[PDB]
């Protein structure tokens, strides 16, 4: 296998392992046993720096990979499919418990930030961004989010192993930071406190309008600066974010009334959840006259719509895989057929597989995250083996998951160390093993 | 008045100077008076160098003003009011002729180009942008309105004189590269052979998708990837551009066949012009809920649309201004309501005034433009009337056009000297004088 040496790995689980192997017997195609191995563990090999903080309480760092950093997204995304495991591993369980604590910790410092170093370092890359940026930070743009992928895996974390020790003074603070955020973005009352540019070629790191973005009116969803790819957004209303921002919400809610006992802040949790969720059904729903009712990606309450996807989590083609929409949402399904299909300016069709981009990367180059999410959301066995054989026959040899390949030849890639895209390949493996789906799997020659 | 003094005025009129002094006999409102003063001979007093080329040929180098280069566009603008008195003054008319010839040069050193040096500038301010730079260009933004301009000054000035010389081989070479420009531009069979990035913290003074910007789907409209703001596009389908090369194509095929007898280079212009009519009316139009069928401010083909207006001509507003739809066209009088409103995510409305802006300067700064063209396009006296005030009381008392200034406050504005803006005021002015319409411009107090 591809996996570092094991005195080179950062973090070894032995649940992990156990799972390994346990796959490795299931699986007959040898690539994707390969395949699984390289990918399921990698975040444990070679992002995570697990440890006690001064207050003894866990701790852990947790880098994206070839971008040496920490992003709440990715790192939200890293370890979610080892949380099933945590059960039966308590050095598994205390790492996990220290990545959501580091994510609080990271809140805190700064709510609209995306991506943080491991303490102040100096002379730090975009620094030079005109943002108040501090040491602290690795990055500061603001992507909704940034906010849900720690407040979804904290509340799995809980309901799987029912530790609450997580919910401290420290996650009341970032659910209040979250909430203060999450309502600035409203814009109700004047533009709020964030403001962003950057001296840059690419078009979508910086932001138009002097740092303000393109005028929104305030119906009541969120703005959000940045997508989940880090582009900037057109129409700053960025739809699948605000849907992740209801579920999230109301998890919180969920968290601060059983655990907290502080129902105020539950309800206020609730409330604007449910405002943002009656704005969505309100301005996010385009009657497509080919597809029908669908949702469109980015809305400004004017009445703009923006109809396309883009490959990162959350897009409109996973918005059942995080469960913000029922997978049998009609307009969910009509919105998986216009995503999928060149109606969208960023699905891109050739002579070695097909999926969606978008801007970040440019034309032609399709992303393995929206392949597998197309296999997370689908309802239909043949539909998954196309999937998971395009996966495969798209890694350029590598036994890795890309950031995005080239549409008429996956030897033309980017980055080859991923760590929340090996995490999704594994966690998409064994769902599909642990669904009773072996035999389809095997069915790959 | 406001002019520079007589020893420093860069180009002189007898017939200019004779309709300043009609229109001062004639308007009893002194500010009004003192500002057709300022603004109408604005360019020739302070943009406008004239002179014999080596080769016998008038040659004209016209500066946007306070930018120190020639636009196409400015250029084209600038200069266009004084085009009905070229028959009454030789002096003026042989200036005129030599604007377009240089027009014609600019656009055959590079059709791609928005902005000219007076000769070469190897070390200009923008010859580091991301782009194909030559040394004759102060800047290298693709405009389909740059090409427009020139097209629709040769026309008029030839229908107005009836000189037919500068229709020469220098002119053939120039629609040749228009027409060659411009079918690039409609992608068929690739992205084309233009691309720009600029490293800017201005997100609209470079270009998404590695300077491609967002893909298009090639339905025969023709892509501009900045506008007559010198933004970029959102969607690049600019939708008041392809209008204006409709009509400039046109213009350019009753030359070519009425002078130039080259019916099969006529039959090009023709058929491009109706191949692009024939597009805009099946992707242009969008049903908005509020306002009934409108003309979208930009398209990609995929099925997108951007809602909105620029104050910029050609704009959505401006369209019967310049000739490309009529003024009664029910389509165009409910975008016409649609623009000027709190639907239009430019169009802003304070204690000073109101009106359209734009990205370029952003969020609660109306231009001018937008003012003087709902005046140009205007069908009721009362509108006309309350749109002339506006811009008089809106001049910070400075007795000049501005770029844009505050809803709120009009000393704070951006660019004093805009020559362009300038010449449309007067323009606006003389105009009403001309149809008889003394007595409204009177009843101002």
């Amino acid at each position: 296998d591809n996996r570092p040496e094991i005195s080179n790995r950062l973090f070894r689980s032995n649940a992990v392992e156990k799972e390994i192997l346990r796959v490795q017997k299931l699986l007959k195609n040898a690539k994707l046993a390969w395949m699984f191995t390289n990918c399921f563990p990698n975040t444990l090999d070679t992002t995570v720096h697990f440890r006690k903080g001064s207050d003894g309480k866990p701790d852990t760092f947790v880098y994206t990979g070839d971008i040496h950093a920490m992003w709440l997204r990715d790192s939200g995304a890293q370890v979610w499919p080892y949380v099933q495991l945590a059960n039966s591993d308590p050095e598994l369980k205390e790492m996990l418990a220290g990545v959501i604590l580091r994510q609080f910790k990271c809140i805190n410092i700064d709510p609209y930030a995306n991506a943080f170093n491991d303490g102040a370092i100096p002379d730090g890359h975009w620094m030079s961004d005109l943002t108040d940026m501090k040491p602290e930070l690795h990055e500061r743009k603001w992507e909704i989010d940034s906010l849900c992928y720690p407040l979804r895996l904290a509340y799995h974390y809980w309901k799987t192993t029912g530790d609450a020790s997580i919910f401290n003074e420290e996650w009341i603070q970032a659910i209040t930071n979250v909430l203060k955020t999450f309502k600035e973005q409203q814009r109700k009352d004047g533009v709020g406190p964030y403001k962003f540019q950057r001296k840059t070629e690419r078009a979508l790191d910086t932001v138009s309008n002097d740092g303000l973005g393109a005028p929104v009116k305030p119906v009541g969803l969120i703005v959000s600066s940045f997508r989940p790819s880090d582009d900037a957004t057109t129409l700053q209303f960025l739809v699948p974010s605000n849907f992740f921002a209801v579920s999230s919400l109301r998890k919180a809610a969920e968290i601060l009334e059983k655990v907290n006992k502080k129902t105020a802040l539950s309800k206020e949790c609730k409330d604007l959840a449910q405002e943002v969720e009656t704005a969505l059904k309100k301005y996010a729903v385009y009657n497509h006259p080919k597809y029908g009712k669908i949702y469109a990606f980015e809305v400004d309450g004017f009445g703009n719509h923006h109809l396309m996807d883009d490959a990162n989590v959350p897009s409109l083609l996973a918005m059942p895989y995080l469960g913000d929409v029922n997978v049998n949402d009609p307009i969910y399904q009509n919105t998986r057929r216009f995503v999928w299909s060149e109606d969208n300016p960023y699905f891109f069709k050739g002579k070695a597989g097909e999926g969606i981009g978008g801007p970040h990367i440019g034309y032609d180059m399709v992303w393995p995250m929206s392949i597998m999410m197309k296999a997370f959301t689908s309802q239909n066995d043949a539909e998954i083996k196309t999937c998971i054989k395009m996966l495969m026959d798209t890694d350029a040899g590598t036994g890795f998951m890309h950031e995005s390949f080239h549409k008429d030849n996956p030897k033309k890639f980017t980055r080859a160390w991923f760590a929340w895209q090996n995490t999704l390949f594994g966690e998409l493996i064994l769902k599909l093993v642990n669904e009773g789906k072996v035999d389809l799997l095997n069915s790959i020659q």
